[PDB]
């Protein structure tokens, strides 16, 4: 869980910005990725102790914590970098291609909803890359346990929120599920589809709110197969209960993939 120092070599050049910086942990060694920063230091912790109890391919791994001259999240190095960024740096990625991204990115939320976690930030930028045909869920820093008797976490203050990825309950009751994450699960296919688009586009959060509280949604991006934007469409049901889980979710998904590739 706590690294050895000596055995981490920092690079110089910051992959973004707390910065998130390039290294290799020596094991072989192994490229990572590495967040470096009382409260921002119980945060990275707490963001340690989720990423520490799930193992999936399609979500980010962690090594483990070291502190040093920061305190440092040092996790494997997911290259390509964030999918909105791809997509928008590489217009010309196929529809099959976009499927076959989007359900790895159900399958990590099956699991992590099997699993009991909501992650409260599921939107493109926090689906890294690590090849053209292979991603992974990141960045657990909202991420929370639900207690073994809840079926959602209660937020108590509303804080630094991504408005236009919260579902209607999140808004108006502080109340997070895994159905929480479907619904922003369907903005992140939006925006996977748009090709690394802003859903919403220039609106506020309000103007969000009150869109969707009149029954609109957005609309089907260019090229978007039908079938991938009913699944938007039902991800975006606006009464909990009735919006589906991530078992629906990834199983529309992996059959419609298939049946693509069948084609
Ligand atoms: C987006 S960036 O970091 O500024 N640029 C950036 C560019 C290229 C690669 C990565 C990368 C690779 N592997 C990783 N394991 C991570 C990683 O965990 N990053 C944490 C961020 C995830 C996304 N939201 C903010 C936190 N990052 C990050």
């Amino acid at each position: 869980v706590y690294l050895d120092r000596k055995l981490l070599t920092l690079e110089d050049k910051e992959l973004g910005s707390g910065t998130v910086k390039k290294g290799y942990y020596q094991m072989v060694v192994k490229t990572v990725a590495v967040k470096i920063l009382p409260a921002l230091k119980d945060e990275l912790l707490a963001e340690a102790n989720v990423m520490q109890q799930l193992d999936n391919p399609y979500i980010v791994r962690m090594i483990g914590i070291c502190e040093a001259e920061s305190w440092m999240l040092v996790m494997e190095m997911a290259e390509l970098g964030p999918l909105n960024k791809y997509l928008q740096q590489n217009r010309h990625v196929k529809d099959k291609n976009i499927i076959e991204l989007v359900h790895q990115v159900s399958m990590g939320m099956k699991y992590l909803e099997e699993s009991n976690f909501v992650h409260r930030d599921l939107a493109a930028r926090n689906v890294l890359l690590v090849t053209q045909h292979y991603a992974k869920i990141s960045d657990f820093g909202l991420s929370k346990a639900l207690r073994a008797d809840e079926n959602y976490y209660k937020a108590q203050t509303h804080g630094k929120w991504p408005v236009k990825w919260y579902a209607p309950e999140c808004i108006n009751y502080y109340k997070f599920s895994s159905k929480s994450d479907v619904w922003s699960f369907g903005v992140l296919m939006w925006e996977a589809f748009s090709y690394g688009q802003k859903p919403y586009r220039g609106m506020k959060g309000s103007e969000v709110t009150a869109m969707l509280e009149k029954g609109e949604r957005m609309g089907c991006p260019a090229g978007c197969p039908r079938e991938m934007y009913d699944l938007m469409n039902l991800c975006w049901t606006y009464d909990v209960e009735n919006r589906p889980g991530f078992a629906a979710v990834e199983l529309r998904l992996r059959n419609y993939y298939y049946d693509v590739v069948n084609e």
